[PDB]
């Protein structure tokens, strides 16, 4: 395939509920930005755009949206496991590095800079892995006595700064990986890593079905930028879809059950094709369905 | 020790933040109800109460208050390991008969009738064990058998013990459980006379609060729910977090009781349950600030 791929995650309980509130909350301001179609008013977008947000923020992790209860140490053993169980992603990922671990790789991973790329680390830590960050910053000072195979290298997608942090790596990224939907590997520093020595490195997205995530990057490649059409049909997607936000499909299912086995080939020939489905089509709903998924809301 | 038991269970992140949201919801609620004291007005009372109640079932499992996710089907592979995921006390839960289970014995849980018994079923159905109900519904080679029993009024004479054995011993889920009542004594005593309790408690919950005041002010005393109230509220900051020493325990997947499993009559390994404050109109209002 394309060099490309998603890689679809679920959706803890409270990852659910979450979304499910923050659409309620906006509940009116919906109805508004559906009611009124192209006259649209800036603080009914200001509020679908933030509500958008709110959403992308749940679905890689709830501490982005609420500290409450977030440990004071990310440091300490059980932390890993403990973010893991709150976001199917972040589950997912250490899956998946699980096994790239095993490797002799630099694997890189780009995500929005501040508090999501420290939870990034804190989760990467349950992992028999060196940890690289271009920000100056960590959460670990210290450096790993330990002798690992794989390295991974958190960037930050809003800008990284090469010049203060080089990449003393010495060797191409085998692979790299997206985290939020904040990732533009499209711009200039994000095409600089994945040329570091085929041309390419493999892209691969870690997105939660049927989640704004899941919204974003197909409306994304079919309305682009910011124009109405890509708002309208990924609001009235993401409020929708909020139903069966999370969940596999039963084939897709023992593949992750399984750990994620399934991509060991792929991972040891990254030229094989992708062995997971393309990213599953939404459909474009009307004022209509927007309104009729709202009502069992309304009591 | 009494023969009378309790097993602290960790609460779920989501557990958590959804007692502390049934707590900002009572929350103008709860100022009133401590501040014209004695007073008392019946709206709030029965505010505070319902404010008491949804937190103990989020305490034993948030599916219990809030539908919107859970599976259709109970059924299925997964489910077992959802419910646990998803509250310390099934997982706790899980955790014992995951030990229990090894054993030839006939174990009885005691938990509220309706949702709690199907998902105390679900979680069950992870387990290599029989399961038996005795309210003529259900979901669906074991030395181990658990009998589901609810809380509130059994009915042995269509559904009677078909064991032909002791209850090696009885397990609180819920608060709804009255050890005291007389079905409960039947089973207790079904063969020393009495079969070990051993109470589901998530720690600085509503569950420890109704559990340890319920020895010290008893019924529907003003002081019960008052000290009740005002330590739910205030303990939601500690929710759920067993002591440092406890941990490792836990943590072991609980081998540390196999001793006790063993040998019934050996006291048990667990600390006494652990006291909480008596707290002051001062301290819920200082506490409800933040």
């Amino acid at each position: 395939t394309s060099g490309d791929y998603w890689l679809p995650t679920t959706m803890s309980l409270y990852q659910k509920e979450l979304t499910d509130q923050i659409v309620s909350l906006h509940y009116s301001d919906i109805l508004r930005y559906f009611e009124t179609s192209h006259y649209k008013e800036d603080v009914i977008l200001e509020s679908m755009k933030t509500m958008c947000l709110n959403g992308s923020l749940v679905a890689t992790h709830p501490y982005l949206l609420i500290d409450h209860y977030m440990p004071k140490s990310l440091i300490t053993r059980d932390v890993p496991a403990h973010l893991a169980e709150n976001s199917g992603k972040f589950s997912v990922l250490r899956d998946l590095i699980n096994l790239v671990q095993e490797y002799e790789t630099e694997t890189a991973i780009v995500c929005r800079p501040g508090r999501t790329m420290d939870l990034l680390e804190a989760l990467l830590l349950g992992n028999k892995v060196h940890i690289k960050r271009y920000d100056g910053h960590s959460i670990k000072s210290a450096a790993a006595a330990n002798d690992f195979s794989c390295t991974v290298h958190l960037f930050s997608s809003e800008g990284i700064n090469f010049t203060k942090y080089p990449i003393k790596s010495k060797a191409r990224f085998d692979m790299l990986i997206c985290l939020d939907t904040t990732v533009d590997t499209s711009q200039k520093d994000i095409q600089y890593l994945l040329q570091y020595k085929e041309r390419y490195a493999p892209i691969v997205r870690l997105v939660a079905i049927n989640s704004i995530d899941h919204c974003r990057l197909f409306f994304g490649k079919k309305f682009d930028k910011n124009s109405r059409e890509y708002l309208e049909n990924v609001t009235a997607a993401m409020v929708i879809l909020r139903d069966r936000l999370g969940t596999l499909p039963p084939d897709l299912r023992p593949i992750y059950s399984q750990k994620l086995h399934y991509l060991v080939e792929w991972l040891e020939n990254p030229t094989v094709p992708w062995p997971l489905p393309d990213i599953y089509p939404l459909k474009q709903y009307t004022s209509m369905d927007v309104e009729r998924s709202l009502l069992t809301e309304v009591h």
